[PDB]
């Protein structure tokens, strides 16, 4: 689970959690107060409490004293599995017993606030058979249920800080209790089942009214409180990463511990004949196709194109500088203008570049050495003013050059995935991916249709770790997402 993460809770409410409550290799993770758009790992080490620094300026989390992760449940889950690695002086700090959160906020179904006829509203017209929810009663619950068809609402009552449905078993927490009549549902003496699903979803609009969603989760925010639930959602998603773990393609990734998913990586079949069907990528798929990949390093620049090649890509979204803050984000894996340079079997030519304000476009020409009819244009579209940290302070310039993107891809007749990459490959690219999947929907459908920023976030996440890193950049999405349909 993803419950040693605590949203609502200071570092002394953590100090006295892990010295009161904790043991010795106890910890919990807390968004942190003093920085936001930070974290803290707060540790009991030898009856003391340790503080460390998680940063996300939108690439990946990177934690003081440790190593760059694409989630926080990949973060835990890799410290509690490899010993020894985490260090203070060089104190090596052990995560063993996570200090679970009893908050139900984060929560899908937590609704706390809300009328039991409101509740009986969203539950008619959003819900279906088991869909339910949990909300505020006098500091007592409300479980409300949909069975078909009808609504069934179960008292939850909090004695002595524990929560109970009138009878049996009490929990330390609703989350307990909720979890366990999921497995054991309540039956009606009349033999109704009561069937705890799936919760009941508040986070798809229609795409006309994304404005008034905007306002409202401007409002104390609403945004935090929505990718939090969202970020909550990432223990599901810890799929094997074991072929990017081989000692053959250690130095085929940009960040140690940063890799792709075993069942979405692009595999290679160009193959030099002993391990050369690797590179940090994986496939995207809606529900028009996307490749999400790091930055090249020097020694992966020949694999990235045999990746292009092979998937017959017809265009390259770059939203990085080659060097950003006097660091090396992405390798030229491109030549010179006019020039033509050889990257292994594969041959590439830079025809011509054209400067526009926010993004230069490079028209390339890839080609397999010694077979001139494999020759295909590759449109470059390298997005150059995306800031040094955080997203864009307005989303046209982004909702410009991915309309150019869109109408280029469009053109060519059976282009392979688009291939989008920045520095780790799951930031600025899963931001650009979602934003420009979301458009689609808006595009074939017109204002009319459905739209779901987090459904659509979690789906892309399930197909590369991390896909958008921030609530700066998912925050970005909807403001993107905001200004299409009012330019439409
Ligand atoms: C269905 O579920 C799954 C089924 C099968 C595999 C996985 C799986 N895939 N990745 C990981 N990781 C990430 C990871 C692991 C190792 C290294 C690494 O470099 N190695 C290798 C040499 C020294 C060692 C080391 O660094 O100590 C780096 C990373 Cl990031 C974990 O932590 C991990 C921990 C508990 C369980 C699965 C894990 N898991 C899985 O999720």
């Amino acid at each position: 689970s993803r419950r040693w993460f605590h949203p609502n809770i200071t570092g002394v409410e953590a100090e006295n959690l892990l010295l009161t409550r904790g043991v010795d290799g106890s910890f919990l993770a807390r968004p942190s107060k003093s920085n936001p758009g930070d974290f803290t790992l707060s540790v009991r080490r030898n009856g003391a409490v340790t503080h460390i620094k998680i940063q996300n300026t939108g690439d990946y989390y990177d934690l003081y004293g440790g190593e760059k992760f694409a989630t926080l449940a990949e973060l835990v889950q890799y410290y509690m599995e490899h010993h020894g690695q985490l260090k203070e002086n060089g104190d090596v700090i052990e995560l063993k017993y996570p200090l679970n959160c009893a908050d139900p906020t984060s929560e899908r179904w937590f609704h706390g606030h809300l009328s039991g006829k409101e509740a009986e509203k969203l539950l008619t017209e959003k819900g279906k058979h088991g869909s339910f929810l949990v909300r505020e009663s006098p500091g007592d619950f409300v479980l409300s249920v949909r069975t078909g068809s009808k609504v069934t609402h179960v008292m939850i009552r909090c004695q002595e800080l524990k929560y109970d449905v009138g009878g049996g078993e009490r929990f330390d927490s609703l989350t307990d209790l909720v979890e366990h009549y999921k497995k054991n549902p309540m039956v009606e003496t009349l033999g109704t089942v009561l069937q705890l699903k799936q919760p009941l979803n508040t986070t798809r609009i229609n795409a006309a009214e994304i404005e008034s969603r905007v306002r409202e989760l401007s409002k104390l925010q609403g945004f935090w409180e929505e990718f939090e639930t969202l970020q909550q959602q990432e223990c599901k998603l810890l799929y094997s990463r074991k072929e990017g773990q081989r000692q053959e393609n250690k130095n085929k990734n940009r960040y140690k511990n940063i890799l792709p998913f075993d069942h979405t990586r692009v595999v290679l079949h160009d193959g030099d004949p002993p391990v050369s069907d690797y590179i940090n990528a994986n496939i995207i798929m809606p529900e028009k196709s996307y490749i999400a990949t790091q930055g090249c390093l020097q020694n992966t620049v020949n694999d990235f194109w045999r990746m292009v090649f092979q998937e017959n890509s017809r265009v390259i979204v770059m939203t990085t500088k080659e060097v950003e803050r006097g660091k090396s984000k992405c390798v030229k894996y491109w030549p010179d203008e006019y020039a033509l340079k050889e990257y292994g079997v594969m041959r590439v030519r830079n025809v011509k570049e054209s400067a526009a304000h926010d993004y230069t476009l490079r028209e390339l020409k890839l080609s397999k050495v010694g077979q001139g009819n494999t020759e295909r244009t590759v449109w470059q579209y390298h997005f150059r003013t995306w800031p040094d940290h955080g997203v864009p302070s307005d989303p046209g310039g982004v909702l410009d050059f991915l309309e150019e993107v869109h109408h280029k891809q469009e053109s060519i007749m059976d282009a392979g995935p688009v291939v989008v990459h920045c520095s780790a490959g799951i930031g600025r690219t899963g931001t650009f991916i979602v934003i420009d999947i979301l458009i689609d929907i808006i595009r074939e459908k017109g204002v009319d249709c459905d739209i779901d920023v987090p459904k659509t976030i979690q789906m892309v996440r399930s197909q590369r770790s991390g896909m958008v890193q921030t609530e700066a950049q998912y925050r970005f999405i909807y403001m993107a997402v905001q200004h299409y349909i009012e330019t439409l």
